[PDB]
């Protein structure tokens, strides 16, 4: 993973030849879709579209289609169901009464109308008891279903293996996108023109992504803070806005998913509380007459993300014409003095309760910083709602918690009090219970963020779709060979 | 000269076969160099490689030589002499009293030996008169050689009218090779293996030149201050280091003289005091929250050098481990004043005396400003001479003022009170005559820098370098096809 290894990333899915091959392919299978009239043949078809990751490429068509279904067995009402609510359109949480007496103990025996249900039920609002208790339910079934049935050939199991390791409202785009297109050549009902244009249009991105991550090493190269989590912050623009016309933001967000990954070793390990006082100081001065005060070690990451936050502060002014450097400051403000009062806690031993560790934590993790850069990009902010606004979005809020404890949850391992410490703290557990109650609160940050709709919110649907994927590269990163099949090799055409 | 027309910029010669082709052809010219017994034939071998450009692979090798010759006729005693002022050995100025009875008549008929003696009077220090008659006397010679003789096949009618134009000790090292490339294929006499490596060299090179012309203008694509003066900025750069080691130094300073030249136009052109002194103020504040003060259209060049001149320092802080912004930023705020004086002065309708003009106008032609960047770039800044230096070099103001000189030679029908101007005013003279005396100003100018010595000064010789090529540039800018030459097409092998 060297510099000149990521240099040499290259690959033959780029070109006019194959964007116009992309383009037929697109066509071609834009009237696959549009033309089949079977209704659930057709509800199918959106839903193995979506899961090759081209759902992209025919948001208005589906959403069009969905407009059309405003019988069914278990697995059709639950499909059904789930790409309703997936696309804001609003279906009661009770329609599967038409599936109880409790929920049919026949569901068992019912194994994909189980696995549709299982996957349906994460799509549940808060205070949707009826999907809560097809969650739990579906998950009990796939369980018993996965211990009662070494084979490569059976794809029902590695369906539920793939559901149950994380459903589909939770894994990202391009994961799924990848496992599935090698999934579907399994299936006897295959379609090829189809199927050709997933590799494709996946080949194509994966060179898009490439050129971007190779962007961002040129960047990190030259800022000679190597002389090193680069692919790391990458995996996370891949997890968060993988279109490509979302390039630059790609290559932009990524710097701070490394700013923040360096300066928080600068607190959380190297800085005595001398140096971060000085260091905070300098970044709430924010001036480059501050790095004098610095200690020499400490001049050379805050001249850079100097730099850097002004470098985005200037692609603000250029691109919307509006200065946003002071909220870009601000935001770095209130992330320097959390991480400082947490290095005071360090020092001094403070154990907080989990009321104060979460009130504190989803501020440090670098939540906000990221999401106001994405509000940045995705909002105009000449208009009337931003200049108002900018005077807490609860979506930002969920969003860095969610980051949070995904980030927790993966290192508590490796790195240790954070959130399962907190809680084996005040209420007096066993770590594995308290990671269990740490994914509880996952689940129930999930269930209050489907509230939140993504197509017409107070923020703009790419900004939705920044914290929800916030939200899931978390829970993917943290959980070599697929970073490799993402980046490096393509799909074998 | 679009930016896809840039970025197209592509060439064959790049690659490891072409550097092991080159590394071969380099020790077998090194080898026919050394090898040369005959000590004119040696000479006149020197002079030949460092016509082709050459001269910048065989430094230490020409040097050894010319420690060697520390019986000729005149064309070897000039020649002789010119290789031996050029690399700081010390050979008087009265050897040419040996053509003298004023100078020999039959020097005219000697029209080789004239030429040489043009050549190697432009070398002359400040106070050497015989050298000065020699310039005289030579040009007179050169000059009826011209009047006394359309034919394609006539060298040396091509070579006095190449001198006469400008003379090998101010012309740019590419310009000169160009032509001596073209022009040794004439010769009868001609090495082919030398024109092999000399055809070879150049035209890696120009890819070299190509990559830092395609860096450049994505950097300024990016800028979208477009949204345009770039491909004459990167001439500077061909002409100020040309040498492959000094890419990123081609890439930086360029944006120098980007910055200068746009900012030099805010207030030239489109700036009321009011708002130049606010962009002024703002300069000297050097704070990206000066920025809501200025007026819109000064918002973004005010931005855009605050952070490319931020760049530059941390560009600094991470080669040399040094704070510098200190003193780009007094460099940049130096300039602005006198930008800002020179525009009170129009507004207010001053015409200062010549004395005025010269005392300001070569701070704020930009000069100062690039060479503190070279400064920078090409000094140890942790050393004694540096750190005591900090708290002004004459050799800088040499540069600057045959900058500044040969600007407003070049500029005065185009933008036109300049130099020539003043001089009008001061002493009653027609235009014509005005432009000779500022010509005699950057001959003075010239024969003054000569007595600042090359390789062992002060300053690194990559810094007096860029001095004496920052003279010879603004002498061949000011002065589409060898753009091309230089730039896109390379020399057909």
């Amino acid at each position: 993973w060297s510099f000149d290894f990521i240099q040499s990333l290259s690959t033959q899915y780029k070109g006019e030849l194959y964007t116009s091959r992309l383009n037929k392919l697109e066509k071609d299978v834009k009237r696959i879709l549009v033309g089949e009239e079977n209704c659930l043949a057709q509800l199918e078809l959106i839903d193995t579209i979506q899961r090759l990751g081209l759902s992209y490429r025919f948001e208005n068509e589906i959403i069009s289609i969905l407009k059309e279904k405003f019988n069914y067995d278990l697995y059709a009402t639950a499909l059904q169901f789930r790409l309703l609510r997936q696309y804001g359109f609003e279906v009661p949480q009770e329609i599967f009464n038409n599936f109880k007496d409790e929920f049919k103990a026949n569901i068992s025996n019912d194994i994909m109308g189980a696995l549709g249900l299982y996957e349906a039920s994460f799509y549940g609002k808060k205070g949707e008891s009826i999907l809560d208790e097809a969650r739990i339910f579906t998950t009990k079934c796939l369980k018993n279903y996965i211990e009662k049935n070494d084979d490569d050939n059976n794809i029902i199991a590695l369906f539920v293996n793939h559901a149950l390791e994380t459903p589909l409202h939770w894994r990202i785009n391009r994961l799924e996108a990848r496992w599935f297109i090698e999934m579907y050549q399994k299936k006897k009902d295959m379609n090829f023109t189809l199927l050709e244009f997933a590799k494709l249009d996946f080949n194509m991105l994966q060179s898009i992504h490439q050129e971007d991550l190779k962007h961002l090493s040129r960047w990190w190269e030259q800022s000679k803070l190597g002389e090193d989590r680069l692919v790391e912050a990458f995996l996370w623009q891949i997890g968060v806005k993988f279109e490509p016309q979302f390039s630059q933001f790609r290559r932009i967000s990524a710097r701070l998913y490394v700013l923040i990954t360096v300066i928080d070793d600068i607190y959380d390990v190297y800085g005595t509380l001398e140096e971060l006082e000085l260091f905070t100081k300098a970044i709430e001065r924010w001036d480059v007459k501050a790095i004098n005060e610095l200690p020499e070690y400490m001049r050379m990451p805050f001249f850079f993300l100097f730099n850097t936050v002004n470098e985005m502060g200037y692609d603000t002014l250029t691109d919307k014409n509006f200065i946003n450097i002071e909220y870009l400051k601000k935001s770095w403000v209130v992330w320097s003095k959390y991480q400082l009062e947490e290095a005071k806690w360090f020092y001094s031993g403070y154990k907080p309760t989990l009321e104060e560790y979460m009130k504190n934590t989803w501020i440090s993790v670098g939540g906000p910083i990221i999401l106001l850069h994405a509000y940045f990009a995705f909002t105009n902010p000449l208009e009337k709602a931003s200049i108002k606004f900018l005077e807490y979005p609860t979506i930002f809020h969920l969003g860095s918690i969610l980051l949070r404890l995904e980030d927790d949850l993966g290192t508590s391992s490796d790195e240790m009090p954070k959130s399962i410490q907190c809680y084996m703290s005040d209420t007096g557990v066993s770590e594995d219970e308290a990671r269990e109650h740490i994914k509880f609160l996952i689940m129930e940050t999930w269930k209050e963020m489907n509230k939140e709709m993504d197509f017409n919110n107070y923020f703009s649907k790419e900004v939705v779709h920044v914290c929800k994927n916030l939200g899931r590269t978390a829970k993917f990163i943290y959980l070599k060979g697929h970073i490799s099949d993402l980046i490096i090799n393509p799909i074998p055409m």
